[PDB]
């Protein structure tokens, strides 16, 4: 029952974007292993990737967690099926994701998973937000922490 601190990245930009956020962080943390401990500012961010395609609301969530970082996937990959529903067909689908950014101090490199997020340092929306609430917690590929890793980018503005 070791409890370790984790972060989560979470991403939209089809459909009531707040909105699929919001239910990710409530799914996430009715789940018995997992309490959300706090959330970072939503920022709209152009997106990565495809560029003809709609702007993403991201933010990041901390977490503290019993579970294993594939039980935390789990969770993750659960969340995402469950969020990527249907509502009218003629709406079409939703969009969200949810990454594993950050578990305890840990360095993982499966064939299923690498956490560290092996390019999250490439990504504004991913580190603007971690930034807001894992400033002093040490991203341990590169050993630096989020503060000293976060770099301006432009196209990452907070939304409200
Ligand atoms: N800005 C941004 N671009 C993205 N591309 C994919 S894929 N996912 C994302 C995301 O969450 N944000």
């Amino acid at each position: 029952s070791h409890m370790i601190q984790a972060y989560l990245g979470l991403g939209s930009n089809i459909g009531d974007r707040e909105s699929q956020l919001n239910d990710a962080i409530k799914i996430l943390n009715e789940y018995d292993g997992i309490s959300v401990s706090n959330i970072s500012p939503i920022y709209e961010t152009a997106p990565v990737g495809y560029t003809e395609q709609p702007n993403f609301l991201n933010l990041c969530v901390e977490i503290q967690t019993t579970l294993t970082v594939l039980q935390l996937l789990e969770c993750c990959l659960k969340t995402e099926e469950c969020l990527h529903r249907i509502r009218k067909e003629r709406w079409g689908p939703r969009t969200l994701d949810v990454d594993i950014l950050l578990y305890g101090e840990e360095m993982i490199d499966l064939p299923k998973l690498s956490v560290p997020h092996p390019r999250m340092n490439e990504r504004a929306f991913v580190l603007i937000p971690l930034n807001d609430i894992a400033a002093n917690v040490v991203e341990p590929r590169s050993k630096l922490k989020v503060k000293d890793l976060v770099f301006v980018d432009d196209s990452v503005k907070r939304y409200k």
